[PDB]
């Protein structure tokens, strides 16, 4: 669907385009902007890579959309794990030995940790057939199973179910030792599912949803809407900005040495834009504290967020639970009247 798309420049106005955490003008940061997004790394429907459990698909048009979603958020949290925010990917220039690393836990092959064959596999264990559709929780936990396995990254992934965080869950998770006067803390990625409204987003939720693409720890937010999801890294206005699955490229020949022609995995078309108010209400939003500094900091930006006309926050932050029978599965909302 992305090839007959509509694609408009359409800037040029005073709001501020935030990306991942960060703040431009379209004025005046244009090429940033666009640099930004293109650095990015985009996984779209892949065709002619290795059939899946040596008797399924080749291909994954038409089915594999919110795990190519589910790729992108998790592999812009080891982009910044390995290569850091402010790395920014252009040709002509020699991109770090950790970024070819990176990309390759990405492509389309049974032995890379996040490739499709594995993330299609590990479903199957989540209830979900080859080819049935994921929502953003069960991507959410078949990465973090699949990040078990990855000890160069050493990824703590947690899916914070309930509307809550509990950061005496978090430090149990990512402590790895008793902290002093690579590492003591294991990266985190934080993803946490939604369901904002019945059909539609309530409106109040968001300001708040703004305001999680504007913290320093922003990995986005994955989303949709049965073979129609997408990857929203920030917004302009009452528009997400987004990178979009849908297009079905020739799977690249795995890697003889470091290189890997890179590509067809930077999207370099006009960012695509959507009304905030055109959201499926089910998503998940993801969060990457790399030092437990980070993740104190991204505490303290949550706590500020409990106030102002809304938020209106979407999920809470609490020390401790009283944990003896809850659940998931468990997600709340939240509906006026008549919803």
């Amino acid at each position: 669907t992305l090839r007959f798309a509509e694609f408009e420049d359409f800037p040029e106005t005073s709001e501020p385009v935030w990306i991942l955490g960060r703040k431009y003008s379209i004025f005046t940061e244009k090429d940033e902007i666009l640099s930004d997004v293109a650095s990015r790394l985009w996984f779209t429907y892949r065709k002619n890579f290795p059939a899946i459990g040596g008797t399924g698909p080749t291909s994954d048009t038409g089915w594999g959309c919110m795990l190519r979603c589910g790729q992108m958020i998790f592999a812009q949290a080891l982009v910044c794990r390995h290569l850091g925010r402010d790395w920014r990917w252009t040709q002509r220039k020699r991109q770090p030995d950790s970024y070819f690393s990176v990309l390759n836990a990405f492509i389309d092959r049974k032995d890379s940790y996040y490739s499709i064959h594995q993330i299609a596999q590990m479903g199957v264990g989540e209830g979900k057939s080859i080819g049935q559709w994921y929502g953003p929780n069960t991507v959410a936990q078949v990465l973090k199973k699949l990040a078990v396995f990855d000890t160069w990254s050493s990824l703590a992934v947690h899916i914070a179910m309930d509307n809550t965080v509990v950061m005496e869950e978090i430090r149990r998770l990512c402590r790895t030792s008793v902290p002093c006067a690579p590492s003591p803390w294991r990266p985190l990625v934080l993803l946490i599912p939604l369901r904002l409204g019945l059909t539609d987003i309530n409106e109040a939720y968001v300001e708040t949803l703004k305001h999680c693409f504007m913290m320093p720890q922003s990995l986005g937010v994955i989303g949709g809407k049965p073979n129609s999801a997408h990857y929203f890294i920030g917004y302009v206005g009452e528009e997400l900005i987004y990178l979009d699955p849908h297009t079905t490229q020739p799977a690249v020949e795995p890697t003889d040495g470091c290189f890997i022609p890179d590509e067809s995995f930077h999207c370099q078309h006009p960012p695509c834009r959507m009304s905030i108010a055109e959201l499926d209400p089910s998503i998940a939003v993801g969060f990457f504290c790399k030092t437990e500094d980070d993740f104190n900091d991204w505490c303290q930006q949550v706590k500020k967020l409990s106030l102002l006309g809304g938020a209106l926050p979407m999920f809470e932050l609490v020390e401790q639970q009283p944990s003896h029978l809850a659940c998931p599965d468990v997600l709340n909302l939240s509906l006026d009247s008549s919803d």
